[PDB]
C-alpha cells in the first residue's frame, strides 16, 4: 500500500505508546473533531505559531481515536501523516510524483474504513505556480473525501491562502491558543514522566513552575510549550551529562541555572555565595570611581532589584545621569558594566550626537520593508535580542533629536522595543543609563560640592525644560551628580594613576613617585576644574607625567620606579640605564 | 548511504587524528553536548562571527566522541559534516536533490548508532520560499532524533529564522565567541606546533602573544581567533622565507613588519632609531614652522605617547589649533603627517564650511538604512577603512 | 483590541492611513488584501491636553478646561481623523483621594507579580504606610507614576537588600519616622 511507504500510522504509533499526550486542549481537539465530522469539506487545519502544540493536539486526536473517545465516524478512523517524500521521493518521469500522490490518495478514499490524512507543514503543498501542487487533494477534498489535517504557522498560513483561495475554501482553519502560564505548567506535568523515563532523573514540581515562569519571562521568541520543555529537558540532560562526565533530582535552581546558560540572564544564577559582591557593589563601584556615591547607591538597587526578581518584570532600569563634563557619568556606567559582566566593553553604546529627527531613528531600529537596507538596527534591535542582560549607555541624550527621545520611551517602558522589520525585542532585562549636561548650567553654581536643593531643583528645572515629561516620567531615578570636591580630586587622582599603571602591559613601566601626596596635590591643583571635573587630571597626568615619560624612555632616562619633583610646573626624575 | 556520498566523516578523521587541538572550548562543547542528550529538540547551534571556533568545537566534540568523554547517549555516535553538494549534485530534473536530502535522513534516522550531523552552513538550506525549498525538508522530522548541530553567524541566523519562523522553535543557539586575548595566545599557542611543522620555522611563546594582543587592538574587523591566527601564520610565511632563504617568529621583528605591511600604523612598527625618531622632528618641524616652537612641541609630545604605548589605547591624540589666522597650522597639521609617515598627504581632510545641521552628520558619517545614498562613511569612515590611523 | 502609543507622534501619513481602519474597517495589506479591523476596539493615546490639565482645573476635568484641551486636539490632528474616532475622552487628574486607593491597588499587585508568591507584606501602619505614600508619592502632574516609582525606592529597594542578606521570609513590614523604612525577620530566611 502506498500508505506504507508514503505516510506514517499515526494511529499506530499511538497505539503503541511512541507519543507523548495531549494535555487539555479540549477546545481544540473538539474543534478538529466537529469539522472532522462534517458532511462536506471536513478538513481542518490548525493555524498558529510554531510551537504551540498543534502537531501535539494532532497526536492527541489520535489518542483519542485510540480509546474511541470520538464520534463514531472517527472511532473506525486511521490516523496516517503525509510523508513529504510523496513529492521529494522525485520526478524523473514527469508525473511520478503526481501519481504517487493520486495512487495513495485513492487507497485513502478507497473502502478501507475512515482514514484521515495528516499533512503536517500543509504549506508544503503549496507549489510552484501550484502545478507540483498538482491540485489533487483539491477536487477530492471538495467532495467530501479525503478527510485531511492540516498544520502550519500564522504567516506560512498567509503565504498559503493569500496566494491560493481554493485553500482557504478547503480547510477550516481552527486556531491554536498558546497555554498560560498555569497550563503550561499543567502540560509539563503530563510530560514529567516522559522526561523522567527517558534522562533517569526526578523532576520536582516546583521545577515544573519554575520552568513555566522562566520561560515566560525570558524566552520571549519561543512560545510557552516549547520554551517550557527545553529548560525541563536541558536541565534534565544537564543532570545526564553530569553523572557522565565524572543527585538526580531537578529543581528550581536546577533550571535557573540551566536558564541562565541559556538566556544569559544573570539573575537566575542564583549564587548566593556572590551576594558579597551584590551587598557590596557600592564600595566596589566606588573604589574605581570617586564619590558620585547617590550615583553608586541608585544603580546599586537596579542590579540588587534584578538579583532579588523584585524588579518589575517589564521595567528595565533606567537612569537620567545629570551633571558636569568630568563628573564621571560615562565612567560610572562603564564600570557598571564592567561589575555586572567584568567587562567595560560588554556595553552598547548609541551617541546621540548623531542623531538626526530626519533619518537616525532608523540607526537605531531600523527602517522597515521596502526601504534601501536591512540588517535592521544595528544599534538595539541587533545587540538587544543576543545580550537582554547588557547595559545600554545613551550618550548625551539631550541631543537627542526629539524623535528618538520618543523612541526611548518604549524601552524605558515595557522594554518592548518595535523593530523596523516589525519585529520586538522586549528589553526588560536591560539596565539602561543616558547621560546629559543640562544641569551643567546649575552644578556650576557650585552651591556647595554636593549639590543642595533649588540648585538641584534648577537642574530639574532645565531637564523639564528640555524633555518632555513623557520621558522624564519613565525614569527610574534621575540622577544629579556631586561636584567633585578637592578631597575627591585627590583620591581620584589616586585611581586614575593606579589605573595607568595597571593598563601597562609591560612590568617595568611603572612608578614609586616619591612626593606621595605632594604629586598628586599637584595634580589637584593643577587638574581641579570646577567645570571639566576630573577630565584635566588624566590630561594634566598625560601631559606633565606621561610626555615626559615618553621622553625618559625615548632617551632612555627611566628604567622603572619613577618619582615625581616639581618646579615653583611639575616633573619627573631621572632613573637612567643604571638599572 | 547516501550520507557517505556528500558528508565527511569526522568521527573518522578524529579516530584518525589529523586534526588541531581544541582549546578553551570545552563549555562550547557541553552545551552542544548536553542539548544533544536531549529528549526531543537535540538540535544545538554555534552562532555568532565568522572565525570564532564554530568549526573548532566540532573537531572537538569529535574528538571528544572518539574518547567516550560524552554522555551515554553519545557513547558510540558518529558526526558527518554534510551541506555541500547535497543540494547541488541534483542540477537537473526536478525533486532530485529533494531525494537525496530524503535518503540522507533516512539513513541516519534507521539503526546505524546514533548519527549526528553538522551543518556548516545552514543559512544555505534557508528555505527558499519553503514549499519544499531545501531547508524545509528538515523539520518534519526535527524530533526523530537525526541530532544536528547548525551552525551561521549572527545575521545568517537572523535572516534564516525571521523568513522562516520555525528553526528558532526547532534549534538550540549557543553562542561562540572569540576568545579573550589570554585564551586567544592558548589557541594560538595550540595550533603552535601545526604552524611550525608546516612552514619548518619556530614562533616564540612571546609571538603568540603579540599576536593575540595585537589582534584585538588592531584588527577590529576581524574575530581574535582567525585574526590572531593570521598574523602568527602570515608571520610564519614570511619568517618560512627566510628559513628559505638563508628561523623563527620573531614577536617584535616579525609580527610588527607583518602589521606595518597590512595595514600601516606607525606606532605598530615603532621605529628603533630613538637617538633621532621623535626627536629631529622637531627640528624638521621647526624649520616649516619658525619661532611656533610650542606648536610643534604639543604635537610631538602627542606623537611620543603614542610610540612605546603610554597613549591610551582607545583615546586618539588630538588637537585644537588655535590662533592668529595665517599662522601655518595647516601645513603645520601636514608637516606632522609628513615625520609620522614620511608622506605629507596622508590625512583625510574635511571642509567644516560646507556643514549644516541638515545634513552634515550623515556628510561625515553616511546616510543611514532606507536613506538615498550609501557612500557609507561619507567624508570620513569612508576613507579610514582604508587608512585608519590617518 | 489595538493599541497606538501616543499617536500625537505618529506622522500624519499613518494617521491618514489609520482613517480608514478607524472607520470603515477595510484595512488593506501592502501586497492588496483587505483585512477588515472592524471587529476590533482601537484605543489611541496621546499627551496633547497635558498642558491644560496641569492647571489644576478640575479633577474631573472641567468645561473649558476640556475645551482647551480639544483645541489642542484640533490644532494638531486633522479634523478628517478626529471626526472618525467614536469618542475622545479626557481623563481626569489623579487627586490625592485617588492616590489613596491607588496605593492600595499598587501594593496589592505589587504582591502579585511576585514570581516567588510567598514574599507577601504585612506592612502594619495601614494608616501611616498608605498616607506616607499617598502624601509622598502625589506629584499630581505626573500622575500615578511618582507612587509606582516611591513605593519602589523606599520599599523594594531595601526589602532586595534585606533579602541578600536573608532578613526576610513573608510578612514584611514597615515603619515609620518623623521617612519610611523597613524592618527585619530576625529569623534570616
Ligand atoms: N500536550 C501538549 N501541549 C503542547 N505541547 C506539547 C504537548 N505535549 C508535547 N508538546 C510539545 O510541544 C512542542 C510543540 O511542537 P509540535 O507541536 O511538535 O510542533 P508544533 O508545535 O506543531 O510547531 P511546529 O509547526 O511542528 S514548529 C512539541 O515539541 C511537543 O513535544
Ligand atoms: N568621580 C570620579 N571618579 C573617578 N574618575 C572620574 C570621576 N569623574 C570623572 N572621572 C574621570 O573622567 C573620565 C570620564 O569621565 P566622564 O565625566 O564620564 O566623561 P563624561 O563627562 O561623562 O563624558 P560625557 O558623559 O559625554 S560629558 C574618566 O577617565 C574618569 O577617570
Ligand atoms: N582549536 C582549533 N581547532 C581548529 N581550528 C582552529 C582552532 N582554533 C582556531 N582555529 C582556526 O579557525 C579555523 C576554523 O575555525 P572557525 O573559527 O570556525 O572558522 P569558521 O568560521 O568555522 O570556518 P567557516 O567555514 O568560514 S565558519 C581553522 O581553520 C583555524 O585556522
Ligand atoms: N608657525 C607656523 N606653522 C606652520 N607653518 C608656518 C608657520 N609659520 C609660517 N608657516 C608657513 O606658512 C605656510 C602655511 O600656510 P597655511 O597653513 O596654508 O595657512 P593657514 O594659516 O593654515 O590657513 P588656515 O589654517 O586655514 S587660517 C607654509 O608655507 C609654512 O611654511
Amino acid at each position: 500500500e502506498y500508505l506504507s511507504k508514503y505516510a506514517i500510522d499515526m494511529t499506530e504509533q499511538a497505539r503503541q505508546g511512541k507519543l507523548d499526550p495531549v494535555i487539555g486542549r479540549e477546545e481544540e481537539i473538539r474543534s478538529t473533531i466537529r469539522v472532522l465530522a462534517r458532511r462536506i469539506k471536513s478538513n481542518p487545519c490548525l493555524i498558529g505559531e510554531p510551537g504551540i502544540g498543534k502537531t501535539a493536539i494532532i497526536e492527541g486526536v489520535a489518542q483519542r481515536i485510540i480509546d474511541d473517545d470520538v464520534p463514531t465516524i472517527l472511532q473506525g478512523a486511521k490516523l496516517f501523516s503525509l510523508d513529504l517524500a510523496a513529492l521529494t521521493a522525485g520526478a524523473k518521469y514527469k508525473g511520478d510524483f503526481e501519481e504517487r500522490f493520486k495512487g495513495v490518495l485513492k487507497e485513502i478514499e478507497e473502502s478501507k474504513t475512515l482514514i484521515v490524512l495528516f499533512i503536517d507543514e500543509i504549506h508544503m503543498l503549496m507549489g510552484n505556480g501550484k502545478d507540483d501542487a498538482a491540485n489533487i487533494l483539491k477536487p477530492a477534498l471538495s467532495r467530501g473525501q479525503l478527510k485531511v489535517i492540516g498544520a502550519t504557522t500564522n504567516n506560512e498560513y498567509r503565504s498559503i491562502v493569500e496566494k491560493d483561495g481554493a485553500f482557504e475554501r478547503r480547510f477550516q482553519k481552527i486556531e491554536v491558543a498558546e497555554p498560560s502560564v498555569r497550563q503550561t505548567v499543567a502540560i509539563l506535568r503530563g510530560l514529567q514522566p516522559k522526561y523522567e523515563i527517558h534522562h533517569g532523573v526526578r523532576i520536582l514540581d516546583s521545577a515544573l513552575v519554575t520552568a513555566a515562569q522562566l520561560a515566560k519571562r525570558y524566552l520571549p521568541y519561543r512560545r510557552l510549550p516549547d520554551s517550557a520543555l527545553d529548560l525541563v529537558d536541558i536541565s534534565c540532560a544537564g543532570v545526564a551529562v553530569a553523572r557522565d562526565s565524572k543527585q538526580n533530582v531537578v529543581d528550581s535552581d536546577t533550571i535557573s541555572e540551566t536558564a541562565a546558560r541559556l538566556t544569559g540572564i544573570p539573575v537566575k544564577k542564583l549564587s548566593e555565595s556572590e551576594n558579597e559582591k551584590l551587598i557590596h557593589m557600592e564600595r566596589d563601584l566606588s573604589s574605581e570611581v570617586v564619590g558620585q556615591m547617590d550615583a553608586i547607591k541608585a544603580v546599586s538597587n537596579a542590579v540588587r532589584l534584578s538579583r532579588s526578581g523584585l524588579a518589575n518584570p517589564r521595567q528595565p532600569a533606567s537612569f537620567l545621569f545629570l551633571g558636569l563634563s568630568g563628573s564621571g557619568k560615562t565612567e560610572l556606567a562603564k564600570k557598571v558594566a564592567g561589575f555586572l559582566f567584568n567587562d567595560e566593553d560588554m556595553m552598547i553604546r548609541v551617541d546621540c550626537s548623531e542623531l538626526s529627527e530626519k533619518y537616525a531613528v532608523s540607526k537605531l531600529l531600523g527602517t522597515t520593508a521596502g526601504y534601501v537596507g536591512y540588517d535592521e538596527g544595528g544599534f538595539l534591535t541587533n545587540q538587544l535580542q543576543y545580550k537582554p542582560y547588557s547595559v545600554l549607555l545613551f550618550d548625551e541624550v539631550e541631543k537627542a533629536h526629539p524623535d528618538v527621545l520618543t523612541v526611548m520611551l518604549q524601552m524605558l517602558d515595557d522594554g518592548r522595543i518595535t523593530s523596523g522589520q516589525g519585529k520586538t525585542i522586549d528589553c526588560s532585562n536591560c539596565i539602561v543609563i543616558m547621560t546629559s549636561n543640562l544641569g551643567a548650567e546649575f552644578i556650576n553654581s557650585q552651591q556647595g560640592s554636593k549639590i543642595q536643593e533649588s540648585t538641584k531643583n534648577l537642574v530639574m528645572g532645565a531637564v523639564r525644560q528640555h524633555f518632555r515629561p513623557e520621558f522624564l516620567n519613565r525614569i527610574s531615578s534621575i540622577v544629579i551628580f556631586n561636584k567633585l570636591s578637592r578631597k575627591a580630586i585627590h583620591k581620584i587622582v589616586d585611581i586614575r594613576l593606579k589605573e595607568i599603571e595597571e593598563r601597562f602591559e609591560q612590568n617595568d613601566k611603572h612608578y614609586k613617585l616619591n612626593l606621595t601626596q605632594e604629586a598628586k596635590d599637584f595634580l589637584a591643583k593643577y587638574g581641579y576644574s570646577d567645570d571639566m571635573g576630573a577630565r584635566p587630571l588624566n590630561r594634566l597626568i598625560q601631559n606633565e607625567i606621561l610626555n615626559k615619560l615618553a621622553l625618559r624612555i625615548l632617551k632612555n632616562e627611566i628604567k622603572d620606579k619613577e618619582t615625581v619633583n616639581v618646579v615653583l610646573e611639575e616633573c619627573l626624575e631621572v632613573l637612567p640605564n643604571h638599572e
